[PDB]
């Protein structure tokens, strides 16, 4: 059935998800950036990536952007001269580089009326991520089911203390991977198909990785799957559960039958294998370590659990619960 859970999980990403208020006022901040930025080099531009572009945020949003620029002008020089007008302005923040690439972070914002701790980090000439964006926002048109069920998911990951990425756990964007994965290639009939494997799909070579995808949406056909979300949530937590081999293979937007070993990859950290749809050297799931996989499944194993519980009144808010 799950039409009570479908109920309760409606009922749960009405409040977990970003309010129209707080995104208008994020738009607004943007704005403001973007200002900032237009004194300094009249040539870039600020795009916006990451969950509040895809809509897959919730409230409290961190902000997530790239100044995209003319590649032979040095993103160190713009980037230090971004950085020292937003301080001008009132933002607060850290200038940094690693290796290369230079990254201003924002915490602040004590004039221009967003926060006491807004938070927003600034790339320059990220590319890949705006991709990695314009792929999820994709998936999120075709199918209304994606956005409450992402919500959910990264609500529990929350919860459970498994969404951290500098504790041994894994990162959002991973949980997001792990959804599609699972709609795209797990769940039969399938939710979504593979935009990357599409006949119609065009090569789009950028930082020598392809991010070519079918994104003509409007002849794709609807899903097939008529499944509530309830359901579509507890075949994903009975999947990463109890089918799911995390010591073999990988988690892939490559394979027309999503099967691939570690070993083939040569990814033998590899103890979750999430590889990035576009940037295909890159393991999401790198930051996960031992006991941080052994947490993730026990509570994929727990959800899974609870959802199939015969002992009724089913409690649902435990799902949401602090572990």
């Amino acid at each position: 059935s799950h039409k009570e859970f479908t109920k309760f999980c409606y009922e749960v990403y009405n409040e977990i998800k970003i309010s129209d208020k707080e995104f208008k006022e994020k738009r607004a901040a943007l704005d403001t950036l973007r200002l900032c930025l237009k004194r300094i080099s009249p040539d870039a531009e600020l795009v916006a990536f990451g969950s509040l572009e895809s809509g897959l945020a919730l409230k409290n949003s961190d902000m997530d952007l790239c100044v995209l620029m003319d590649s032979r002008v040095q993103s160190d020089t713009i980037a230090l001269q971004f950085y020292e007008e937003l301080i001008a302005e009132g933002f607060e923040g850290k200038f940094l580089q690693r290796a290369r690439i230079p990254i201003i972070k924002l915490t602040s914002d004590t004039k221009n009326g967003f926060g006491a701790s807004f938070q927003c980090d600034i790339g320059f000439n990220n590319r890949l991520a705006i991709h990695n964006t314009l792929l999820l926002s994709s998936y999120t048109k075709l199918d209304a089911r994606l956005k409450p069920m992402v919500l959910l998911v990264k609500h529990w990951a929350k919860r459970k203390q498994i969404n951290s990425p500098y504790f041994g756990t894994l990162s959002s964007y991973g949980y997001v991977l792990m959804v599609l994965y699972y709609l795209i290639h797990v769940i039969k009939p399938p939710v979504f198909p593979n935009l990357l494997l599409s006949p119609l799909k065009q090569e789009k070579i950028v930082d020598g990785f392809d991010v070519g995808f079918d994104d003509k949406l409007e002849d794709i056909p609807p899903s097939q799957n008529y499944s509530s979300l309830g359901s579509l949530l507890h075949g994903f937590f009975r999947f990463y559960a109890y089918k799911f081999e995390p010591r073999e293979k990988v988690v892939t937007f490559r394979r027309p039958d999503g099967y691939l070993t570690k070993q083939e990859k040569g990814w033998t950290r590899y103890i979750l294998a999430i590889e990035d749809p576009f940037e295909i050297s890159h393991n999401v799931g790198r930051t996960v370590s031992s006991s941080g996989l052994y947490r993730i499944r026990g509570e994929f194993m727990a959800a899974s659990r609870l959802l199939n519980s015969r002992s009724y009144p089913i409690p649902y808010d435990s799902l949401f619960e602090e572990a």
